[PDB]
């Protein structure tokens, strides 16, 4: 009998999403996000994982993170630590 197959070949591909560590309390979630992500997106980028509100979030990586500038602008690289605050999840009322 015996059976099996596999393939992997293409070309190009510059730089894919950047690997970031979602630091919160004591967790490490490896998420791949584009550097084109605005410093503001991070919030929604973290909330999308942390599940917590951004208003109660603390986006700070070895320095304040501007929302007017993207990661690639705020100076981010593959392996950029991201600290977050919070404890008890919380959702909105209206939305």
């Amino acid at each position: 009998g015996s059976s099996g197959s596999s393939g992997d070949a293409g070309g190009g591909v510059g730089k894919e999403l950047v690997d970031l560590k979602i630091i919160w309390n004591k967790t490490k979630h490896d998420v791949k996000v584009p550097l084109d992500s605005t410093g503001s997106e991070l919030k929604q980028k973290i909330h999308s994982i942390t599940g917590l509100p951004p208003a109660m979030q603390k986006v700070m990586y070895k320095g304040l993170v501007p929302e007017d500038k993207t990661l690639r602008e705020i100076k981010v690289t593959s392996g950029a630590k991201i600290m977050v605050v919070g404890s008890t999840i919380s959702g909105p009322s209206s939305g």
